[PDB]
């Protein structure tokens, strides 16, 4: 009935991938339990820093990159849900269910990948386990991992990005192309659509 009925909770950025020095690694900014509570009031104090944050709901969790000044991530992991933010829940400013895409205005604090320009095929994924895979790409939405790895492995990275060499964004990841259970290829939203819903 009317009365009982539930409203879903916000994204809630529960740490980060730091790639600020020569080591990429993981770390946690909130436990379980915060999440829980920060996601149901959709008010969020903590430090945001860096480009790639780990973000999750009360029933998944997944990546968030940094764009132009924008968070974006996949629809299949946000829904429609607003982020967890210092002042209350934030609306996204992109929701594109047709290219798996959303997006909401960055947080302060978090530092912005560039778009890239250099027209390279050598590329890097980065997985919520801070692993750097190298990726050659394949097609405007596909690369090939260098090295196949179970699907496991990537589970829980799509809203990360693909990088070129310099470090530039090229995409965001959004699924793995599986056989038998091994990724030999993933698809992911190329930055220029990003650049074209902006
Ligand atoms: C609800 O509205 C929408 C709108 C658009 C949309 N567009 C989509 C393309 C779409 O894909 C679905 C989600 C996406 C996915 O799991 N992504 C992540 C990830 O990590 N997620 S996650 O864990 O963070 C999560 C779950 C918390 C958030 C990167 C992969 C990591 C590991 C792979 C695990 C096995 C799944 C293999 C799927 N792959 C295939 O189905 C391909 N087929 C074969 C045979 O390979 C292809 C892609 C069909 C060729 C796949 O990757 N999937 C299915 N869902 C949607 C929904
Ligand atoms: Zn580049």
């Amino acid at each position: 009935h009317m009365a009982s009925m539930k409203k879903k909770g916000s994204v809630v950025i529960v740490g980060r991938i730091n790639l600020s020095g020569d080591t990429a690694y993981a770390q946690q900014t909130r436990g379980e339990e915060g999440c829980q509570e920060t996601s149901q009031t959709g008010r969020d104090k903590n430090q945001v820093e860096g480009e790639v944050q780990i973000v999750s709901t009360a029933t998944q969790t997944f990546l968030a990159t940094s764009i132009n000044g924008v968070l974006w991530t996949v629809y299949h992991g946000a829904g429609t849900r607003t982020i967890a933010s210092p002042k209350g829940p934030v609306t996204q400013m992109y929701t594109n269910v047709d290219k798996d895409l959303v997006g909401w205005q960055a947080p302060q604090g978090s530092r912005s990948l560039t778009p890239c320009t250099c027209g390279s095929s050598d590329l890097y994924l980065v997985t919520r386990h801070a692993d750097v895979i190298p990726v050659r790409r394949r097609g405007d939405s596909r690369g090939s991992l260098l090295s196949p790895r179970p699907i496991s492995y990537l589970k829980g990275s799509s809203g990360g990005p693909l990088l070129c060499p310099a470090g530039h964004a090229v995409g965001i990841f959004r699924a793995a192309v599986s056989t038998r259970g091994v990724a030999k290829a993933v698809d992911f939203i190329p930055v220029e659509s990003l650049e074209t819903t902006m």
